[PDB]
């Protein structure tokens, strides 16, 4: 924090000043008499309002909705026989980082829990330059050439005439594009499985997507896939829960991250690479240059390089998070590109687009973008030039500055260099590689590898989405494409949307799998930051007292208990009015609160004699319990709190429903078991 | 220098890096083979060229052509009984300064020695905020209301169809405006006298132009005019010599200032004020709110407050000089505005225009614009936000930040305050004050006060300019307006331009004067940085030796001797080819060089047998001497060098022509006398 | 519609072109062989991606989330004895309009049905110039001096450290400001009644909020409040 603290403005106990250090007041405009017109000579007014009028900058063209944190990387080894990268040069070597997570399609201010691909962008402030791995939470992307990006994004984003719908693929154009461009199918399945609706940014993995090169000082290369393996564990929602979260808390995932860091529950990921040889580009049966293809870990294991920990929130979101400007072109000696046509064109885009955002060329001079390494070059001027170059002779080769700055390359000065054995051959052409043409086998691989419930979640997502596609031509074209993945998938979706069941096409059908590829099916590794909503009553103080007791039994695993009651009495954390099932990973009815959960509570007429509360909507306590159950959450009840389960027609005989005598260790153990499972999949119907 | 040095980039003996600190090479694009196409993935190429492509920012809308220097202000007193301004609070108190001098009409590459009003903009980086006095070298301005600024400037700047002519008023539109808007006449006379074509930025005075208020801590006011009284002395060219300088050295005045500072010849000005009472606004026969009016020093003397010295050149012109953004709204406690409608509207313009130049709202964060006083306020965000505000609650009144930042006003925190007895009264209206209507008496005052030669210079400027006006209507309208100043002026100008001699119109004629108001008529106070060109010959080594001898006798007064010869031999400073009279304040023919000055030298046929030099154009040495003489400069000759005077028909009997036996003290004394006089006015014809 | 139709681009059954009218294709980058690197000389790629890269403009500093529609105004009278405004000069006189409705605090992707004050901005393209009545669905505003606007808006908008919460007053700073600056209370009650959460933009009224002057050709004035009665 040494570096960024030089730019901090501390406004504790100080007098107000203009931006040029003149002390001022700023609460009344200068007027001609008490009730007079405002004077033009009021510079205090105009400077204040001019700053205000110009606060905004263009949102990012994609990934506009996102959230950042500072952290650190630790290398596990001296990787010099693999890469010349300085940040990987020794066991225990540490490098600062900044990471931003995001959705893709929605604008600023859109819901965190929209269904989408998620950005997972990681900057290493290395001692040999900034290195960015600008990744996502899904290892494959929709399209195979960067020139198609505007097509994909215009189709996914809102209609051009009326700008509907926000942050959603559930409209004709998106599905038109997906069916017209079947390369999209692999990412589409990932996003419509649990990966499109994660519980938090701490409960996803990251991926660089593209094949990159690692290169040693002597020019030897390997091809790699970059991975960020999360140490908390994958966790995802079901769609109806993600929708409800969008309505109750648009900031749900950004808030989770912020709070977890404030609580000292620092999320971690291991940096890994699947290490391959130059000769492996086509040998696996798909092209390593094709960003729609994964390398299954059965074919190439993930070699772990080191660990990222996120551990400090920004001081000012705009200055740090909004203004961070990631680029795949932020590359360092020891890494190089490949001819993946999607990567190739990204390189252009991310340098250009910062001109839009920053409004000029000196965006690398913003504190969050600056390197932690010296800058010496002949670049000059531009709007917003914050440095003062001492060299008046800004050219090479010079004698007037004694030949400095000096050229750095592979042999001197630790320069960047292109892997020296890379070659080009062939006619200059605008063509789609024939090696890129199997759009369906890997989608099928993914589909085969999912637990039954998560197959169902894909079907139900596609049914929801395509039922909102007005065009019969598009609906039919979607089914025809899905059928090339799996006749089962296609048939199951078709039945909701008025499309004839398709005949099988066996061209790409196969039964191979890859392990643990879905969002569902594994227990969490860490329970840190999960929440238990304890539904209590101010009329039974002992019910509220159970919060602290339960908390003592859950603190050692980083789980918080939130006491919910009718009003803010002592030791109450939230009111029923302010609460919703989507706030809580588990919901527990406290002993003595059961009287709030009557089955008639949704519809009883709130006459003056009725006893109906004005402190919350009719039925709210029972709505929270029922929504928690239906969404698949851990549900519990203490003592006579179990009567509330009976009112809700929830049997403790069901999986993920727990009762206990009191809030001690025995019950906490069972709630921990529930939270580790995270979602109880037997509450979802599956096609037969 | 401590403050700006934090932003310096030293590029001595270092490796080249990108703007994010990755070492690089930058001399060959990445290609597909030795003779192949350039690759998109070449991020080194693109970051280098993108910085290049975006180097430029909009030139200033006026005063685009200018030059800056750092310096210091020292107060001569504790001025607290006159003003609360902190930079004036104590005898000896030092404040850093940055000053930019400029022309007005020309774009940023136009000649220094265009005829124009000149800017004189001085920033004080005070301990209670930046204070800018954005002045000119002329005390009166063309127009009386800021709303007229686009009219004046569109008329003076190049025609809208063809963008002709550059940096000049010698065209129909300008004179159309001057004649239609006779408020212009006072400044016009100043600019067409010597003040339009000064010898250097060190040889002018400065003026705030407007009346301002000085205000004490207890709210008492005085009305003031600000003055910068130069300590070198007024010195100006004649038109023909300003033109020639534009052709030979477009950077002449910028170069003069840079060199003088590098030589330790630091130029100085004393800050002064004409101190007046509130009750004086309409007492003197004109309105103190009218910026076309001077206060004669016979009526109110200048009280001297302290001294500015300019003593350091920028390290990077673009970062420092090009990006400095002055504003009259950069005001401090202790100073306030008046209802001068020109000043009033300036306040709006200079805040607004920086948005254009900077391309966003955070222009006060550029190093050169930063204050040297604390900044604490609730302004936020904007493109190019370089700071990181720690307070997340950026509003008043707050409790979440304990009421900080705190309001500062007259009685707490040393806030700015409007002088509290100022009032408004009357109907809201768009009208020209009747007190502003005498456009002619003060131009006549100025005219009356000039030596005859400088009256002739005004006449000769106006004859030159208006002969370039095509419109007969405009020419006649100009003569009508001039004639309301002085029938003599009008008659003398009319005779060059085919307009009938006007009959007197005597309403505003008078015989009053004010002292020393022109550019001509006083000896210089200091000779620092003036140059003697010694015209020598490599064929007579002793002629070249006179350079060092003469230099020894002139060093003590800061005058340099420049030895001119045919080629760069030992002890030669410039070649004849590279030289011109306009480089030198005095021109002296060295003993032994006379052979180069033959009267047949302009037209001799340069055949194989002629001995004509290929080292310079035909007649160059004699041309330099004749131009020097005709321009009014000190001229001399040493020994037989006086033969060259004969060849050029220059008699030593004329004033400002000196012959010496040798390059010793006696001759040096004559050259100093000549330099002090500066221009010999008897070489210019005057009307009868 | 005649006026805006001059700027329409119809892209039915036509060939693709660059922005300078050269016919093009835009589906494959130019590469050095079938599996090669993309070439810098691919101007088609770069013009397409540069337009993409620069599509966005800053959202409005307030009222970022909103919706527009064209329409028409018809005057019911000759109002010349009240105002010289030409769009009001005759019974039956028609003037084109554009209207934008909005919330206030949320960024441009935030939910329509956030609780907030709503904007109700109506432009009259009059025959003597554009006239805008930039109003809201509530007749009173939170603050009494424009200089306070950044205070109000910084307090209502998300916290400076974490940019939470979106499009909401339900956080400490907002209520800190309301309680410190009780001028706010009138609009607060309006917004926390149903007016904060309308069913549609068609089921609200509009208000100019401020008192304005109407002025006749001979300089006579009235003070007025503007209303849009739905
Ligand atoms: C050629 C266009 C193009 C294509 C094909 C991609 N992107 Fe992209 N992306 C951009 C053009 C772009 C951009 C327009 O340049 C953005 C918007 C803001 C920015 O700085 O870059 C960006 C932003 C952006 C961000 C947000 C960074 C942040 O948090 O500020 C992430 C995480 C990604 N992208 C990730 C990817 C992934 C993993 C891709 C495929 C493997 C991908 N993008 C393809
Ligand atoms: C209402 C318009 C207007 C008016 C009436 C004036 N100016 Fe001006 N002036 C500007 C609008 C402006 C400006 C457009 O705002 C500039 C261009 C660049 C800048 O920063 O401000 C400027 C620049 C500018 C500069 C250049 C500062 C620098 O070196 O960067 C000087 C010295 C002056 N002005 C001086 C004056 C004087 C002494 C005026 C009359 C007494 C005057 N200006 C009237
Ligand atoms: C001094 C600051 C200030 C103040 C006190 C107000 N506004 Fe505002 N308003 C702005 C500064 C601003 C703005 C920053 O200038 C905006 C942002 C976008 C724009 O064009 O203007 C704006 C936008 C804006 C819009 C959106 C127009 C559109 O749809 O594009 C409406 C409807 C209003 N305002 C309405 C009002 C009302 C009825 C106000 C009080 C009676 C009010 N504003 C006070
Ligand atoms: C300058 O500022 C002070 C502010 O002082 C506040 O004044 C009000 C009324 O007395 C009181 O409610 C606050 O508690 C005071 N103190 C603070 C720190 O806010 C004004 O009192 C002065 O009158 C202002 N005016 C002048 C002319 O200086
Ligand atoms: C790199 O390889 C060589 C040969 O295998 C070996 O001696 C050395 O230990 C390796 N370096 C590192 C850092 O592991
Ligand atoms: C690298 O640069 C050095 C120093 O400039 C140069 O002399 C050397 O030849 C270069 N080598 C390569 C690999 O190009
Ligand atoms: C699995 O993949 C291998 C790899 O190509 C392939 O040869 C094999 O046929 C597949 N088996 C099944 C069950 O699809
Ligand atoms: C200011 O005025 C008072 C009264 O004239 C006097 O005591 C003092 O000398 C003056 N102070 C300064 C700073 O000159
Ligand atoms: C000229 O100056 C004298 C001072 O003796 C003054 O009385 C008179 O008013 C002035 N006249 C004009 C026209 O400026
Ligand atoms: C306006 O006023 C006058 C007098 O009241 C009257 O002649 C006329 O009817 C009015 N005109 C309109 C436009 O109503
Ligand atoms: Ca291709
Ligand atoms: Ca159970
Ligand atoms: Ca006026
Ligand atoms: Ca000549
Ligand atoms: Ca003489
Ligand atoms: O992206
Ligand atoms: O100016
Ligand atoms: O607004």
């Amino acid at each position: 924090q040494q570096f960024l603290s030089q730019f901090y403005l501390n406004d504790q106990d100080v007098y107000l000043t203009s931006n040029v250090g003149g002390p001022i007041q700023d609460e009344n405009s200068l007027s001609a008499g008490q009730r007079g017109a405002t004077l033009l000579q009021d510079f205090i007014f105009r400077e204040k309002i001019q700053r205000f009028d110009h606060e905004r900058v263009p949102e990012r063209a994609v990934h506009a909705r996102g959230t950042g944190a500072h952290g650190t990387f630790t290398s596990y080894g001296d990787w010099s026989n693999l890469t010349a990268a300085s940040f990987l040069s020794a066991e225990g070597k540490e490098t600062p980082m900044f990471t931003r997570f995001s959705t893709v399609a929605g604008s600023r201010g859109s819901a965190d829990t929209a269904r989408d691909v998620h950005g997972f962008a990681t900057r290493f402030y290395t001692d040999e330059g900034n290195f960015d791995i600008v990744g996502n939470n899904i290892p494959v992307f929709f399209i195979q050439d960067a020139i198609l990006f505007p097509d994909l994004i215009h189709a996914v984003k809102p209609r051009g005439d009326n700008q509907i719908p926000q942050a959603a693929t559930a409209h004709d154009s998106a599905w038109d594009f997906f069916s017209q461009q079947p390369s999209v199918l692999h990412t589409l399945l990932w996003a419509m499985a649990g990966h499109g609706i994660p519980r938090s940014f701490r409960h996803v993995n990251g991926f660089g997507v593209h094949t990159f090169r690692l290169v040693t000082d002597d020019g030897k290369t390997k091809l790699v896939k970059f991975h960020w393996k999360g140490l908390q564990g994958k966790a995802s929602f079901v769609w109806e829960e993600a929708q409800q979260t969008a309505g109750k808390n648009a900031d749900f995932m950004r808030q989770d991250l912020f709070q977890s860091i404030q609580a000292g529950r620092f999320p971690e990921w291991e940096l890994g690479v699947q290490i391959m040889q130059e000769q492996d580009q086509l040998k696996f049966g798909f092209d390593l240059l094709d960003p729609t293809k994964i390398v299954p870990e059965e074919l190439v294991p993930v070699t772990i390089l080191g660990k990222m920990q996120l551990n400090r929130n920004p001081m000012n979101y705009f200055a740090e998070t909004e203004q961070v400007m990631f680029q795949p072109g932020h590359i360092v000696r020891g890494v190089d590109f490949t001819e993946d046509p999607l990567l190739q064109g990204r390189l252009f885009s991310y340098l250009d687009t910062q001109l839009n955002r920053h409004g000029g060329p000196n965006f690398e001079q913003l504190p969050i973008n600056r390197p932690r390494a010296p800058i010496h070059n002949n670049n000059r001027d531009g709007a917003g030039q914050m440095f003062i170059p001492l060299d008046p002779n800004a050219y090479s080769p010079n004698t007037e500055n004694k030949g400095s700055p000096k050229q750095a390359n592979e042999t001197v000065g630790k320069g960047f260099f292109t892997a020296p054995e890379r070659t080009a051959s062939g006619k200059l052409q605008r063509t789609l590689s024939t090696t890129f043409e199997n759009n369906w086998s890997q989608p099928r691989l993914f589909w085969n590898s999912l637990v039954n419930a998560q197959k169902e979640f894909i079907v139900d997502a596609m049914r929801f989405e395509t039922s909102n596609v007005s065009s019969s031509v598009v609906r039919d074209d979607v089914i025809i494409q899905l059928n090339r993945i799996s006749d089962n998938l296609a048939t199951r979706v078709a039945s909701a949307i008025g499309v004839e069941a398709p005949k099988p096409n066996s061209s790409f059908y196969h039964d191979n799998t890859t392990a643990h590829i879905g969002a569902f099916g594994e227990k969490l590794a860490k329970l840190d930051g999960l929440k238990v909503g304890l539904l209590a009553s101010v009329n039974k103080p002992a019910s509220i007292a159970q919060g602290a007791k339960l908390q003592v039994a859950l603190s050692s695993v980083g789980v918080d208990v939130v006491v919910v009651a009718e009003r803010m009495a002592n030791n109450v954390d939230e009111t029923y009015s302010a609460s919703d099932a989507v706030q809580f990973d588990a919901v527990v009815v406290a002993d003595g609160a059961e009287g709030l959960f009557g089955a008639d509570s949704f519809t009883v007429e709130p006459s003056a004699g009725s006893g109906a509360s004005t402190l919350y909507p009719a039925g709210r306590p029972l709505n929270i319990l029922l929504d928690a159950f239906r969404f698949g959450k851990t549900v519990g009840a203490l003592g006579s709190g179990s009567d509330a389960l009976e009112s809700g027609q929830i049997s403790s005989e069901r999986q993920g429903v727990y009762t206990g005598k009191n809030a001690g260790d025995a019950f906490a153990k069972d709630i921990k078991s529930g939270l580790s499972t995270f979602k109880f999949l037997d509450r979802f119907a599956v096609d037969e």
